[PDB]
């Protein structure tokens, strides 16, 4: 297991715009999005709640293409 997910370093509420200080880059399963895309990320809105600590999927973010 060596690739990096994004995972939300505070409760990110439902319709948030992301910033850089709710995502931090861990090594989790299962896998994510990829922590390389973080920077891609930033500005786009989530379609639900994401806990502390909860990986980011493909599905969570609105106009998320990978």
């Amino acid at each position: 297991m060596a690739q990096a997910s994004v995972v939300a370093n505070q409760l990110i509420p439902i319709n948030t715009y992301l910033t850089l200080v709710m995502m931090r880059s861990e090594v989790v399963t299962p896998v994510g999005i990829p922590a390389e895309d973080i920077p891609r990320l930033v500005s786009m809105q989530v379609n639900r709640a994401v806990p502390l600590g909860t990986t980011l999927m493909p599905d969570m973010v609105k106009g998320y293409a990978a």
